[PDB]
């Protein structure tokens, strides 16, 4: 085990840099849901073409296959779900994904 959350010289560090602040509380992510809710938001009111996602997230080259995408839109929603935010990442059928 690592401690959750150091203190030092009034230095404040967590184990686990991916987290955002909501309602004066932390969402604790993976650097592949931060980097996605990242993208999806510097987006906001534009659509995002799956294979722009998968670009931007997972790399041009990446080997993986296209449907990770809507996998870790499904794991983002679900942190979102217990602070009331998964709603704003909605699905464009056919298209993408998009916050509006
Ligand atoms: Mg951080
Ligand atoms: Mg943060
Ligand atoms: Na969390």
């Amino acid at each position: 085990h690592h401690h959750d959350i150091i203190d030092v010289n009034g230095i404040t560090i967590d184990k686990n840099a991916f987290k955002v602040t909501v309602n004066g509380a932390e969402i604790e992510l993976t650097k592949t849901e931060y980097d996605l809710l990242y993208l999806l938001a510097e987006n906001k009111n534009h659509v995002m073409q799956r294979e722009q996602i998968l670009n931007h997230v997972w790399g041009y080259n990446s080997e993986v296959e296209t449907n990770v995408v809507d996998v870790y839109i499904r794991y983002l929603r679900n942190k979102l779900k217990p602070y009331d935010r998964d709603k704003m990442i909605e699905t464009v059928r056919g298209v993408g994904y998009v916050i509006r």
